[PDB]
């Protein structure tokens, strides 16, 4: 799979490289000209993928000229990966941010937009501004989208060829677009391509995080009095006592009905209770926001392990991109000791032995106390070193700078991801950055000195990483080890574990674990077994896998809400996009008036079988339509069920035409549209609140036994279909009963 | 006087520099032997300050490429006294400190430079080692985990460097030693404390404990650790707020050191608004005007959420800026580097103390930093273009600081503020408050506070009422002083235990320092026998009141001393009380003489010492536990119009007095009951 894709891509790389001379000979204007020229071709029905070699060749040359930098072949590969529904895994230091100029350019050609998704505003802003002169060189515009930005500025940012901004704010824009009353209010365009800069946090860790817009844009207060008023007779089964009372729920209904849920919430708040609240107007999770893009792609580092998750949550394939130089870091067999003490003793040994050959070491621990421990023992053994202490960030940046210096030893606690590159030999710019007026032959010096240090650290084996314990998450171990062997540099790594260590628990048999014990790891000595390393890694994988199972069940609950939100927003946007909702109105009125009479007159039925005590009233009650109708048919005996069905619809229409000559065609059309949006909104927010309740009234509504979800999907899909019909009927009522000072 | 008098000295040192420039390095190394010899012959240390400091300045010029500035000589002088030097950020505290360290190393008693953490202790011992080696002095470094022989060595160096924690710990472990040769520290001579706010104030009352199996075996607070030194001094920022505290906790004076260049930062009057919304609009508008003229702005807020709000509103206003987000370290350092760049706008949440310098115009050093292969005139173009930006930000007013809210502690406000106007640069600051602000609540009255709403403030009609700046500053001053009034009560209690530990460690040390404890043993044997006997034979009473049965058993049970006292008495109608007490002593001794003929004398001497120490350490451990219990019962034991304390002091005193008698007892019961096989 990865092997043959990569082969096929290496072939296209060789095409691109051969085009380099053509792009070189080209003037700056001629280069800017390729864009319109690709677009002309696309307009004539070219396939965008056929453009990859020339477009990449064009972007590569532009970047030589604007940035002074020329995409490496691995970067060309990474770019082609990101044209597909894929994650490019590119090792820290491989140049993700330059890589990303390639797919961003290519996927801008069709004029549909590109969303570059950064983790924070600083990078959005930084990247937009760094790339603006590149992409302007190429006749594209760039937009920057930020929180607080006004809507007209936002509209421009989204109308640029390429956009930068954080995941959050993309989401938030989406929601507010789905709260618009006119389509000119939208800031976004159709969601074309999302290129996510760091997928681990953005797509995975934060997959289920809801984006919520709330607004004290509540409404009602009556209920909390009504429902309170019942409570000063509640005196320490208990469903029935509650049920049978008032002018809400009269008709022998059920309160524990997933339907009366807001009510039940009212009573159970009123009982718990012994200015306006701001409800959710709109929600989406990130995972479901990303799933809306026609095309999705992104980048992460080589630390992987979550390929199975990207695939199942997002259908993102993943391509492991080679590094530009050979990755020669030596990841040695995990070692396993009886006790911590024995473990540390052999850790200190390793460090002793290495720092004496001039090799620098970075010790990653799982806690401060674990740090202080390995530290103090290093001091006991006479080994100089420094701890990165999270309280002294300044000291930490200075430590980190000399951390590749010969025989340097640095201890870090639960170390993060990416982090500052550690330069072997020490950093030599960090050194002239300290020189308040330098020279050519001071510089010469610093650098000569440094090459000698650097070549000696490489020759001593590069940065050695020591993991004093492993994490449950291998991704994290992998990020630790990944700080060594960057850009082809020698380095190595080794993890230590002991039988005393926390992680021993991940095997889930305590005695099955205590069998390595029976290889009693003798004091002086040591062996290495390749199967242990794979056991451990396998176990880390199984914990990850079971965690993701747990999470798949959560995402299934989520798919219920996604499916309902997609459908309803789809309906809302059909309406929004139409200036004239009138024929939709005509059809719903018919739907509503057929069903409404059906529930009183049975189709193709006998006058013997028709009723008014509730009908007659229902029509006056919900429609301000008063047809004292009994007599129509005892005074005009012949017409018939179908010529009358017709006739009531006709009336209703006549009262409506009447109100409209009074108000204005347009004014009316626009009101109806407004009513249909406002009512869909109301219902939907009601619906969301009710689902949230069920969903929590269902971590425990009942039983280890039967199926909680399932029943929940059914209840919830069911209320969504009820809401769909209640929307038709509530819109028609409104239009029927609307007051206007007449003739 | 002290400043104007110190300036005279500085004039002397300045006038000696031609002299010193004429000296070779070896001549300069030589002055240290010369100073010491003068000292041997009776010279007062303070008489050397001119020569010593001028030598240290020349040594620094040659070794560091740095010449101490005049204000730095002043600081170093201050630090020779029992005194806190206040020096503003950027003034070169670290170089300044080399002066008194040098001076106070000269008598050969040692110097402890106290650092907040192990990185700085090593960093500065190594940075300074060649300066001090240039001058014939050695440097020691003390770390946690360091073997005793290496610590012993660090403490034998002329000047030592380490954290407060490790210094204090060493002291307690030294006071758990069973031979004096085990001690790591020398007499506590001079402590130079680097960040006295954290080290001496915030942490004054924090106990350093050693436990074992779990229970406290040794304890001392930081205050009382530093109070052991003969000379104490320290450094902090002029961000003041705690001088009265230093005097009370430590008997340190404080001296504000003048900046090398004049301070010209314009700290404008504080501004009050009705609402948070009105506050932001005034902030936005300040930024707007200031950035349109090229001036950079740093904005400090009191939460993430308030940073956001101020951020979104700037954006809403079309003002580009960057938030410092604690989640993104690398971004933050990148942002900081250029936060002095024209019209830059930067927002920081609960800005934390000193922080990184903001170079006006931008940092150009982080420009050369960014190069792959920087080349001389790649630089000059960088430095020259920078000089233009720097001077344009200076002309524009330097860095403007905006507080969007004040913290209840003014030290925090002052640290935000102090980020501007460093080393003579132009700068300004403004703090914003609203009636909706949490701080309004420090006034402790709704209505008093709420009166100021009557100013009716009104947008683009803000006035400026100076009285309000000072009313605020006084409020923050009252809160501190309140909190310290309480703390002073808590230290009145700490002092009880302090004195008790002084007393008991003194004693213990006296024992430790000697190899023969015989005078004391013989002498406490008498005490113990008297008291034990007194319990059964009330002095000067008739025979009828004596419990000779009770005394017989007691001697057997606690002294393995089995005497037929009833037979003596009965057989010598002769023998009376005094004479009887003497027999009992004599016997105990003869029994002891005999074990000593077996065991050997020097073995016995050392047995007796070890027993005294160990018995002391057990009773003390017990005593600390019970002093703890007694103190936390402090509420309802002392009740209605006595002082609790007075009472606590009384109970404490009694309990300590009883322990010393009870120490005597157990030592002699042990020495009495020790089994030895008679051959
Ligand atoms: N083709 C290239 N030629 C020259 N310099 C490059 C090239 N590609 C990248 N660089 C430089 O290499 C560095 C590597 O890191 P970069 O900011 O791209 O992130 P990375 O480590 O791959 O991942 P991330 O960017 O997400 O932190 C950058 O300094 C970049 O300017
Ligand atoms: N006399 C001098 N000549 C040249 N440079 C000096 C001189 N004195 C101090 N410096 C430099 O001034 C800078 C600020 O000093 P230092 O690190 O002592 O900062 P500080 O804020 O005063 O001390 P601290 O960080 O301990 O609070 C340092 O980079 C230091 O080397």
């Amino acid at each position: 799979r990865n092997d043959r894709t990569l082969r096929r891509m290496r072939k296209v790389v060789n095409i691109i490289n051969a085009m380099e001379p053509e792009m070189e000979k080209l003037s700056d204007e001629e280069l800017k000209g390729k864009t319109a020229e690709f677009r002309a071709r696309l307009e004539k029905g070219e396939v965008l993928e056929n453009l990859i070699p020339e477009a990449f060749a064009v972007v590569r040359e532009a970047s030589k000229r604007v940035f002074g930098m020329r995409h490496f072949d691995v970067q060309l590969l990474g770019g082609m990966v990101l044209n597909e529904r894929c994650i490019a895994e590119m090792r820290t230091g491989e140049g993700k941010t330059l890589t990303a100029t390639l797919p961003a350019y290519l996927n801008a050609l069709t004029g549909k937009g590109v969303h570059v998704v950064t983790v924070n505003d600083y990078l959005a802003q930084r990247d937009a501004e760094n790339n603006r002169p590149l992409f302007e060189f190429l006749g594209l515009t760039v937009g920057i989208n930020l929180p607080g930005m006004p809507a007209p500025a936002k509209r421009e940012a989204y109308a640029a060829d390429i956009t930068y901004g954080t995941n959050n704010e993309y989401g938030f824009d989406y929601l507010r677009d789905n709260m618009a009353f006119s389509p000119e209010e939208r800031v976004q365009r159709k969601l074309h391509y999302a290129l996510v800069d760091e997928v681990d946090s953005i797509l995975i860790d934060e997959a289920r995080t809801p984006l919520i817009i709330s607004g004290p844009a509540e409404d009602s207060s009556e209920m909390y009095k009504r429902v309170n008023k019942i409570i000063p007779h509640l005196i320490r089964v208990l469903i029935e006592e509650l049920l049978v009372k008032e002018g809400i729920m009269d008709e022998g209904e059920s309160l524990y009905s997933p339907a009366n849920i807001m009510l039940m919430h009212h009573v159970t708040a009123a009982l718990r209770a012994h200015q306006n609240e701001n409800q959710t107007l709109a929600s989406i999770t990130f995972q479901n926001y990303f799933r809306l893009y026609e095309k999705l792609a992104g980048m992460t580092g080589t630390a992987d392990t979550e390929a199975f998750e990207f695939s199942s949550i997002y259908k993102l394939d993943t391509v492991v991109v080679p590094t530009n130089r050979p990755m020669i870091r030596k990841d040695l067999p995990d070692l396993v000791y009886m006790t911590e003490a024995e473990k540390i003793q052999a850790i200190i040994e390793d460090i002793k032995e290495r720092t004496a050959k001039g090799q620098p070491v970075l010790v990653g621990t799982i806690s401060i106390e674990k740090s202080e421990l390995v530290s103090n023992e290093l001091t006991k053994a006479g080994i100089k070193h420094n701890v990165l202490n999270a309280k002294f960030h300044a000291n930490e940046a200075a430590i980190v700078a000399q951390a590749g210096y010969p025989a340097a030893v640095t201890i870090a606690t639960n170390m993060a991801g990416r982090g500052t590159d550690i330069v072997l030999g020490g950093s030599w710019q960090a050194e002239v950055a300290a020189l308040e007026n330098p020279t050519a032959e001071q510089i010469e010096k610093i650098k000569a000195d440094w090459q000698v240090r650097h070549d000696a650290v490489l020759e001593a084996g590069g940065l050695h990483i020591i993991g004093t314990e492993r994490h449950e998450s291998r991704r994290i171990d992998n990020q630790l080890r990944g700080r060594s062997g960057r850009q082809g540099d020698a380095g190595s790594s080794r993890f230590y574990l002991s039988m005393e260590d926390a992680l021993m628990r991940i095997f889930a048999s305590d005695r099955v674990s205590g069998m390595m014990r029976k290889l009693g790891m003798k004091p002086g000595e040591a062996i290495e077994h390749p199967w242990v390393t794979k056991a451990i890694a396998n176990a880390q994988r199984k914990v990850e896998s079971r965690n993701f199972d747990i999470r798949k069940q959560l995402l299934e609950y989520d798919d219920v809400a996604n499916d309902q939100r997609r459908a309803i927003y789809s309906q809302r946007n059909e309406l929004l996009d139409v200036s004239d909702v009138s024929e939709t109105i005509n059809s719903i009125r018919e739907d509503v008036f057929k069903a409404t009479i059906d529930a009183y007159i049975p189709p193709q039925s006998l006058e013997e079988m028709w009723d008014i005590p509730g009908l007659q009233e229902r029509l006056k009650n919900d429609f301000d339509l008063d047809l004292p109708i009994a007599e129509w048919l005892d005074k005009e005996p012949e017409l018939h069920e179908e010529t009358l069905r017709e006739r009531i619809l006709a009336q209703s229409i006549e009262v409506y035409q009447r109100k409209e000559e009074v108000v204005g065609a347009e004014m009316m059309r626009h009101f109806e549209k407004g009513v249909m949006l406002q009512t869909l909104d109301s219902l939907w927010k009601e619906h969301l609140a009710a689902m949230d309740y069920l969903r929590q009234g269902i971590h425990l509504r009942g039983y280890a036994q039967k199926d909680p979800k399932q029943e929940y999907k059914r209840e919830s899909f069911s209320m969504f279909a009820a809401m769909l019909e209640s929307l038709k009927y509530e819109v028609i009522s409104t239009l029927s009963k609307v007051q206007v000072r007449m003739p």
